[PDB]
């Protein structure tokens, strides 16, 4: 089964804290090693992470975990493909490096990035797929909840995406959400990702 590397735990503890739960029955239910936090090069089970992070969210009434969650992540989180991304010459070149290489930061994500001359903004289209996982609600909105501090690190604090989608319906309170991503979230729809206008797209970094 597929690693992810451990900085997308970075937090884990600090916010199990904030809700008044002891993180470490959770790391040893999914066979995350308890230090992993804080080892740099390490990686973890990413279906053990994506299943703790919804037995987290249900088990502790805490919805927006995943958004919550990447308050103490960002752009460091990607370790080396952080350094390539802050490198390129555009946002739009920052991120399609991400996308790029990702799988240095799991072999099971996938950034499709494209652009047509049939519809505004160039698309990041994103996927977890990992055999045997269920639907990962919480890791879809870390993720995104991540990509917006992302853009905001790689395009200046102004920098917004134009729309972020989901595939599954509305979970956290609408200030969640907005707080979070900062702009338009449709929910319930046949893709993953945001969207960027090319005037952000082509800013350089
Ligand atoms: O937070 C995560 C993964 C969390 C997990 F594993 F649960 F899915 N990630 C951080 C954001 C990253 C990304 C970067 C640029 C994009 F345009 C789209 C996404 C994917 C991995």
């Amino acid at each position: 089964g597929s690693l992810i590397r451990a900085t997308n735990l970075w937090g884990y503890t600090d916010l199990m804290r904030e809700l008044g739960a002891d993180p470490l029955p959770f790391l040893r239910r999914f066979d995350i090693p308890p230090g992993i936090e804080h080892q740099e090069d390490a990686f973890m089970s990413l279906a053990g992470f994506v299943r703790m992070l919804e037995a987290s969210a249900a088990e502790l009434d805490c919805p927006d975990f995943g958004l919550r969650l990447a308050r103490w992540q960002g752009l460091g989180i990607l370790g080396p493909v952080a350094v390539i991304a802050r490198n390129a010459a555009t946002l739009f070149g920052g991120l399609e490096a991400i996308g790029r290489y990702l799988y240095v930061h799991s072999p099971a994500l996938t950034l499709t990035v494209s652009s047509t001359t049939a519809r505004s903004n160039v698309r990041f289209g994103y996927e977890v797929t990992e055999p045997g996982i269920p639907y990962p609600l919480q890791g879809y909105e870390l993720s995104m909840a991540n990509a917006a501090r992302m853009i905001r690190l790689l395009g200046g604090p102004q920098a917004r995406a134009r729309v972020f989608s989901f595939r599954h319906a509305q979970l956290g309170t609408d200030a969640a959400y907005r707080e979070a991503l900062g702009c338009t979230v449709r929910f319930g729809r046949t893709w993953c990702g945001f969207e960027v206008d090319h005037r952000l797209a082509g800013r350089p970094i």
